[PDB]
């Protein structure tokens, strides 16, 4: 039965050699509007359940290259920094410009981002938003 | 019902929307060796039929660049070919799964064209993406055994 399970994991792969940072997760909106993992790499099931539920969001990248400097929740914060993190991309996926959910990348030490890195990590998104609408869409179709 | 067909008609997306040329492909290996499009935009099928057999490498592969086509080092048929198809310079783009060519991907130019460091980069990393796409599709897919 139908794995973009195996394209999440692949993207994963390809995040880690593309852009070489410590973890990377995606997730995706469900129906109600909350951003839910959809795959990780290695972040913990401690962290992953703390945060399920708190995220979000016209549709462009988010770096923290320091959580410390960064206007987060003393909640949300401790949760970060608990699990190792000093640093944090944040990279939208969409289908025909909707925000569909995002991949994000995740720094043990502070970070500052390259053009390049940024532009590898723009172009492994659109691949994932493409697998993802044409994944869901032609499953939707071969029923009709 | 592997239809990631799929995968490589998103990656043809991806390439088109991160890379701006022309024409785009895939090609793989198949058992005798040969390689083989499985997907292709708009390479037309007397080209795809013309060209099939050479794989530019034969262990370590990299990257190679052709930026115009009357400047290349082909074979007189080789050359007929491309040209009498409309194009003027490719990108060769490997492949590799597991450290092994498994094939390649190509970006077509109908004129002249030099490489950019930012597609090149670009590029070779949508190249890991569908390595690492078929790496675990086809994985799951033998798994079931």
């Amino acid at each position: 039965s139908n794995a973009i399970e195996e394209v999440y994991e692949a993207t994963l792969d390809a995040i880690q050699g593309a852009l070489n940072c410590d973890r990377a997760s995606i997730l995706l909106f469900d129906e109600a509007g909350t951003m839910r993992f959809v795959a990780a790499r290695g972040l913990s099931e401690h962290y992953q359940r703390a945060v399920d539920g708190h995220s979000p969001w016209e549709p462009e990248p988010i770096f923290v290259e320091n959580v410390d400097d960064a206007e987060f929740s003393r909640e949300l914060k401790e949760s970060i920094v608990g699990e190792g993190i000093a640093a944090l991309g944040f990279f939208p996926l969409v289908t025909e410009g909707r925000l569909i959910g995002k991949f994000m990348t995740y720094y043990d030490r502070p970070h500052r981002f390259a053009d390049s890195e940024i532009g590898m990590a723009l172009t492994i998104a659109r691949q994932l938003g493409f697998s993802i609408q044409r994944m869901r869409a032609e499953y939707a179709r071969r029923q009709a």
